[PDB]
Formats: structure tokens, C-alpha cells, sequence
């Protein structure tokens, strides 16, 4: 149920996505993260940006206190926000996340995105900052050495951006993973091949087609789970299009996140371990790739470090 990371730690291959939009009451993250642990999720994905680390933390603490799980059974990820890339800001950001969650360590700390921000303009484009991410990475390594994070990694990096870290003089720890948008309409095959060649785990987010946030996502973009190929695979397997999309990533060797704030769907998504897709099913899903990143807004697309 886990994969061994390149620093010797283990990451469960199914993770629970904890982001919900601002209109969902903060209290809901506490309820649903408890439900996710009850259903059998052990990898829990959060971030400073999600404004939910207090609630997600309390859910973890509550399920430890009631005997359901031990802390060593949970794999909890947080992430460094883009206004904290200057290296002197990295360990204080991580300490803040640890304080909000009331944890002694995170299992994984990620650079959330390569697009550094000043610690929006009149045009509505984010105000970029120019930071050498190798210096941010050195600060992340110091966080692992201090024991604040068991493992460190990155998110939203392209090949070139990952290479800059991998080729850094005096590198101490490689990133254990690159968490990126990844689903049948944007399957990141070339990037997955590169990550495998460097023993970096690719972690898929928006694997179910994202929450379609108006800020970032064109409403005209076709809806992943209404795709007829996925719908026909779901009917053939007597599963659901979400379970087809999750199973596809596991069979490729990608670790997959799934967000749900619905009790039935949370319980459904752990069924991904209960069935397999055939070679022909996998080829049919591979045929859907159309270079569609749902995140697609003017506000980021002209950032100097935009990864697409
Ligand atoms: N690193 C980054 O830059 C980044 C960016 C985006 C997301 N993430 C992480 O990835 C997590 C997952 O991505 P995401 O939030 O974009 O959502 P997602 O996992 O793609 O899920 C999209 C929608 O699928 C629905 N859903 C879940 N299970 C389903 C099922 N069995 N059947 C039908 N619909 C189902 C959910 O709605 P209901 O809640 O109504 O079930 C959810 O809103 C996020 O929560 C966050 O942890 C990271
Ligand atoms: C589908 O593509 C994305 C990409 C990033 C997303 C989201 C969706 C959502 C919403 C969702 O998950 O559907 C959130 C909240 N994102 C962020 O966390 C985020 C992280 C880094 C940056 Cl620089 C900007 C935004």
C-alpha cells in the first residue's frame, strides 16, 4: 500500500485531498478528515494556502487520541507557500504549519509551486519575486536535518526546474516527489518518465478533474468525470468514473490524491484497491490526453517561472 521514497521513508499510494473552497465552513475539514481516516486513508495532503491545518491537525490528533491510529501510521504533508521562498522564511513557515496542526513533524514538506511571490498588480497578474530556488531548497534540507519534516519534495515543477535542484552543487537530499496536476486529460507521461528515471515519485492532484474553481478554471473545459471513455470503463467494471481515474494512476506508478467532502464518496474512493484495469483499458485512458491543465489563468501564466 506504500512506495519507498528515495530517502528511505514510505508514502501510502492513496492520499486524501483536504482543500475546500473559502465558502465551505472551516469546521467541515475536521469532520471529513476524521471520516477519511475512518474509511482507511492514511496519507493526508494539506498546505498553508488551504487555511485548514488547524482543523486537519485536530482530526489527526482526535483519531490518535481515540486509538484508531498512531502518529507513525499517518503520513501528513504540508507545503511552503510562494511568498516564503526566501530561504530565511522557510523554517519559520514550517514551524507555523506545525504549530497550526499541533504536530511535532510533518512527514512531507513541499515547495508548493516554483512561482515565487513577493514576501497582485493593477493588471491582476501576481507580483512575482525572483528567488533562486536552489537557495530555497537548501533551507528545506535544513528543515529535514532538524527533524521538522521527515521528507522534502516539490510541487508544480517542470523537468528543467527539477533538474536545477538535482544538479545543485552540494545537494544533500533529492526531492522525494513532484506533486503535479495529473489526470487523463493531462497525464504528464514525459514528466512521469523523467521522475521515474531519477527515483522521484510523481504525485497526482486534480486526479478527478479538479474542483473547477472559477478563479482559475475555464467553465468551458470538458468535465473529466463526464468523459464517455471513463463512463464506459466504469460501467464495464461496475465501478464509477472517479474510481477508474484513480486506478489509472496507480497502475502507472503514480501516487494519487482524491479530495471529497462527502461521506459516501470518501468511502467509495478507497475501493480503488479492489479492482484492476486491463492493458486495453489503460490504452483507452491514455488516448484521452489533450494537454488540458485546468489551472489556466492570466493571473499566473505570465509569471517568469510558470511551469507549463
Ligand atoms: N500542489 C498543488 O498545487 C495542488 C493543487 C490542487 C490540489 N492539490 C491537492 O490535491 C487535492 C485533490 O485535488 P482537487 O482538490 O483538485 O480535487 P480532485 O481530487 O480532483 O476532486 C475533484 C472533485 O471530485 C469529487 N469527487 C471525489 N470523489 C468522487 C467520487 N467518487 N465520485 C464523484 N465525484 C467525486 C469531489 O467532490 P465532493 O467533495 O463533492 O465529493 C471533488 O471536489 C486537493 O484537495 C489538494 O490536497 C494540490
Ligand atoms: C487544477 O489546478 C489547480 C492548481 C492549483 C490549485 C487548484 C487547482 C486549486 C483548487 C482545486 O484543487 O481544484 C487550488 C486551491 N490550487 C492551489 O492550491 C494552488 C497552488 C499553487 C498555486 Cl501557485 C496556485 C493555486
Amino acid at each position: 500500500q506504500c512506495v519507498k521514497l528515495n530517502d528511505g521513508h514510505f508514502m501510502p499510494v492513496l492520499g486524501f485531498g483536504t482543500y475546500a473552497p473559502p465558502e465551505v465552513p472551516r469546521s467541515k475539514a475536521l469532520e471529513v478528515t476524521k471520516l477519511a481516516i475512518e474509511a482507511g486513508f492514511r496519507h493526508i495532503d494539506s498546505a498553508h494556502l488551504y487555511n485548514n491545518e488547524e482543523q486537519v491537525g485536530l482530526a489527526i490528533r482526535s483519531k490518535i487520541a481515540d486509538g484508531s491510529v498512531k502518529r507513525e501510521d499517518i503520513f501528513y504533508t504540508s507545503k511552503l507557500w510562494s511568498t516564503f521562498h526566501r530561504p530565511e522564511l522557510v523554517r519559520p513557515a514550517l514551524e507555523n504549519s506545525l504549530k497550526k496542526a499541533q504536530l511535532d513533524y510533518v512527514d512531507l514538506y513541499l515547495i508548493h509551486s516554483p512561482m515565487s511571490l513577493k514576501p497582485t498588480d493593477e493588471n491582476g497578474k501576481v507580483i512575482f519575486d525572483i528567488v533562486d530556488l536552489c537557495t530555497t531548497w537548501e533551507a528545506m534540507e535544513k528543515c529535514k536535518d532538524a527533524g521538522l519534516a521527515k521528507s522534502i519534495g516539490v510541487s508544480n515543477f517542470n523537468r528543467r526546474q527539477l533538474e536545477m535542484i538535482l544538479n545543485k552543487p552540494g545537494l544533500k537530499y533529492k526531492p522525494v516527489c513532484n506533486q503535479v496536476e495529473c489526470h487523463p486529460y493531462f497525464n504528464r507521461s514525459k514528466l512521469l518518465d523523467f521522475c521515474k528515471s531519477k527515483d522521484i515519485v510523481l504525485v497526482a492532484y486534480s486526479a478527478l478533474g479538479s474542483q473547477r474553481d472559477k478563479r482559475w478554471v475555464d467553465p468551458n473545459s470538458p468535465v473529466l468525470l463526464e468523459d464517455p471513455v471513463l463512463c464506459a470503463l466504469a460501467k464495464k467494471h461496475k465501478r464509477t468514473p472517479a474510481l477508474i481515474a484513480l486506478r489509472y494512476q496507480l497502475q502507472r506508478g503514480v501516487v494519487v490524491l482524491a479530495k471529497s467532502y462527502n461521506e459516501q464518496r470518501i468511502r467509495q474512493n478507497v475501493q480503488v484497491f479492489e479492482f484492476q484495469l486491463t492493458a486495453e483499458d489503460m490504452k483507452a485512458i491514455d488516448g484521452l490526453d489533450r494537454n488540458l491543465h485546468y489551472f489556466n489563468s492570466d493571473s499566473f501564466a505570465s509569471h517568469p517561472n510558470y511551469p507549463y
